[PDB]
């Protein structure tokens, strides 16, 4: 895989941003996690997290998968990172979104993820508290 260049325009959630990509205004889902909806337990705090990290990157990356890039409501499926951290792996090892949503031929970092997920889960962070 490798990495793109992209531009913060709006923090949404603690799974979605919105990224300007190849010039263009996109809707980007996280790959391979779940993390609360805002009105959920431990939601405030995911949202929280992912803008802090995307808003105080000097770097925003976007790193397709193998498989499809878009989904069913034409967000990009992307993992994210800023200055060179994985937003999606850093969210998980935080307990502040689960390992999920793993499709055949986009998950390329689903062992990454889960070995986050454990240590998260060993800390009885947030969603495991
Ligand atoms: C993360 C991810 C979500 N999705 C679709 C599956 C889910 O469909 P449904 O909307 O029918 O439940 C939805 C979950 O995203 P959200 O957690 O943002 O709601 O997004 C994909 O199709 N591919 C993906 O890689
Ligand atoms: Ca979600």
């Amino acid at each position: 895989l490798h990495k793109e260049p992209a531009t913060l325009i709006k923090a949404i959630d603690g799974d979605t941003t919105k990224l300007m990509y190849k010039g263009q205004p996109m809707t980007f889902r996280l790959l391979l996690v779940d993390t609360p909806e805002f009105n959920e337990k431990y939601g405030p705090e995911a949202s929280a997290f992912t803008k802090k990290m995307t808003e105080n990157a000097k770097k925003i990356e976007v790193e397709f998968d193998k498989g499809q890039r878009t989904d069913k409501y034409g967000r990009g499926l992307a993992y994210i990172y800023a200055d060179g951290k994985m937003v999606n792996e850093a969210l998980v090892r935080q307990g502040l979104a689960k390992v999920a949503y793993v499709y055949k031929g986009n998950n390329t970092h689903e062992q990454l993820l889960r070995k986050a997920e454990a240590q998260a889960k060993k800390e009885k962070l947030n969603i495991w508290s």
